[PDB]
């Protein structure tokens, strides 16, 4: 092949990651290399392996090989020991997150995406980026993944992260990923699940026809809040690219006023958490 093949019997499978909520992904050991890995079990494999071999960057999970022994198929990668971003954020351990940490992580994600959009030898538009597709390696670095679940041609309850054009099956550019990245950032700031408890269909409807967007707290510093508005524009062409996001993050890092602003916001979760809850109460009733 043009990609590394790993034999099914050279893997020892442990748990299904996340009790099943992240699909048919397992933690395992690659026995001949004495290495811990993740495996995603598949029922078929198209020409994914060929693209995965040529994608490699410090903010994307590392491809190691493919299981190809019909009827068994799967993709084997790096296992990120600290798990999903979604899980971390929605746990109380994320209370340690300050300004710098949110800066570093928002940067990790933007650089991975910029790579996939513009620097990799082939152009990859994720189209399903969300905090349940970002994982955390033992060193603390974020790693995007699931960028080959589409098989690189549109296939063969995650409405909160989808741009409206994606929701309504319209032409998608790079900027669909900018919108989703917005949601991710908003998660890191609020440490809430976006549209928690709403229905999929209600989210879709609201986002597309009402231009409903996640509640940004009034204490949230301006810089960040504007970034969020920019990533969330219903006119996709207006949204920034990942290189511009990276450039905006950089001038944020040099604003000496922002640390204080962000950290007191982060530390006053006591206050603003029913700004968010109020809206959700209102939206749940709009359907009841
Ligand atoms: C190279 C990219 C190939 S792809 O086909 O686009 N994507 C692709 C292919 C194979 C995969 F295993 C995965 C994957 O899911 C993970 C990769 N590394 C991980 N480390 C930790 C966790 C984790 C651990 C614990 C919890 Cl509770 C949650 C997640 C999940 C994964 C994947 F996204």
């Amino acid at each position: 092949a043009s990609f590394v093949q790993i034999k099914f019997d050279d893997l020892q499978f442990f748990e299904n990651c996340g009790g099943g909520s992240f699909g048919s992904v397992y933690r395992a050991k690659w026995i001949s290399q004495d290495k811990e890995v993740a495996v995603k079990k598949l029922l078929k494999i198209e020409k994914e392996a060929e693209i995965l071999s040529v994608l490699s960057h410090r903010n994307i999970i590392q491809f190691y090989g493919v299981i190809l022994e019909p009827p068994n198929y799967g993709i084997v990668t790096e296992y990120a020991s600290l798990g999903s971003l979604y899980d971390y954020i929605n746990s109380n351990r994320s209370e340690e997150m300050d300004m710098d940490h949110i800066m570093t992580w928002a940067t990790d994600v933007a650089k991975g995406m910029h790579y996939l959009h513009m620097e990799a030898p082939v152009k990859v538009i994720h189209r399903d980026l969300k905090s349940r597709n970002v994982v955390i390696a033992a060193d603390g670095v974020l790693k995007i993944c699931d960028f080959g679940a589409s098989r690189f041609h549109n296939h063969t309850g995650t409405f909160p992260w989808m741009a409206p054009e994606v929701i309504q099956s319209l032409p998608v550019s790079e900027t669909c990923d900018t919108y989703s990245y917005g949601v991710v950032l908003w998660e890191m700031l609020t440490r809430e699940v976006p549209f928690k408890g709403l229905e999929g269909l209600q989210v879709a409807w609201l986002v597309v026809e009402k231009n409903e967007r996640l509640t940004i707290p009034s204490s949230c510093p301006r810089s960040f809040a504007e970034l969020l508005h920019q990533c969330w524009e219903a006119d996709a062409k207006k949204r920034p690219s990942f290189k511009q996001i990276i450039s905006i993050l950089e001038s944020m890092s040099n604003d000496t006023s922002l640390p204080d602003k962000c950290n007191s916001f982060l530390h006053n979760k006591a206050e603003w958490r029913c700004e968010i809850e109020a809206t959700l109460e209102r939206l749940k009733k709009l359907e009841r």
